[PDB]
RNA sequence: CCUACCGCAGUAUAUUCCUAAACACUAUGAAAUGACCCUAGUUGGUCCAUGAUCAUUUGGGUAAAACCAUACUGCAGACAUCU
């Protein structure tokens, strides 16, 4: 019920709004670096203290190439990246934000480095906070591993996003559509709906989007009440 | 009578060629809107015809000296007259 809603007739279909442009250093046409540094700084637990000392040049190696600072303090226990004077980029800095949260939430580098990409994106989830009893958190935790990590395979058969459960948080590298579906299976399994109650309905949901005729109609009377 | 050690002065402590590297010079073209560096400036800093900063190869230069130890060579056995 759009009301009061105007034409937007500038808008063309066959122009692929998902498309994705690249950036240079010509780019912005302003050709001044940003006025004030800006830093973004994050904790990490101490296990991961004693990996982190054996990635972090690499690390600053992939920030290398994209012109941002890295530092990290034990003392403090934490890491920071800091925009450059020869950064063009406005975005890297939230994602080289997004690559330390990720590393501080146990992800390991090689795949970790990949949020540095426009295409990947990734969502943390804090489960500690659903249920207070221990006893019920570990089990509802396992629920989303399953037995032999099958059913988390599943789950990153549902949305094609690396999934990795640790401590009190979720972290899902992926599609936004994929972390979407996965926030919605972590938080529902935290409230203790089973996470086969959603792999069974992202299944039928799938098969209702490879027909184009059910993908036009709604899939809540063919896919089943949860 | 001789030999070795002892004293002092020397020589060698690998040699020749090619090549790698460092430092500095030299030859050629580029200079005052000169060149370089820093989250970078109401005049920032450094170097600069007393040669900066890039090239181009133009060719040659430097990498010692002293002492110890080892091996060899030579010089002398010296209390110093000299009026």
């Amino acid at each position: 019920v759009s009301t009061h809603n105007r034409d937007k007739p500038w808008d063309t279909d066959d122009i692929d709004k998902w498309k994705i442009e690249e950036f240079k250093e010509e780019d912005n046409a302003s050709g001044q670096p940003f006025a004030e540094e800006s830093s973004f700084m994050t904790l990490f637990p101490k296990y991961r203290e004693s990996y982190l000392k054996t990635i972090w040049n690499d690390v600053t190696r992939a920030l290398d190439k994209h012109n941002i600072a890295c530092v990290l303090d034990l003392v403090e226990g934490s890491m920071t990246v800091k925009t450059t004077r020869k950064t063009y980029d406005p975005a890297i800095i939230l994602k080289a934000r997004d690559l330390i949260k990720l590393l501080a939430r146990s992800v390991p580098f090689p795949q970790a480095v990949k949020i540095l990409q426009d295409d990947m994106a990734c969502d943390v989830i804090k489960i500690g906070n659903f249920v207070t009893n221990k006893e019920r958190f570990v089990k509802r935790r396992q629920r989303l591993v399953g037995p032999n990590g099958n059913t988390l395979k599943a789950l990153e058969l549902l949305t094609k996003c690396y999934i990795l459960v640790q401590g009190n948080t979720v972290s899902a590298m992926g599609p936004f559509k994929g972390l979407k579906e996965v926030r919605r299976v972590v938080e529902d399994c935290m409230k203790n709906i089973h996470p086969i109650y959603h792999i069974k309905e992202l299944m039928i949901k799938r098969e209702l989007a490879k027909r184009p005729e059910l993908a036009n109609e709604d899939w809540s009377r063919f896919l089943p009440m949860f």
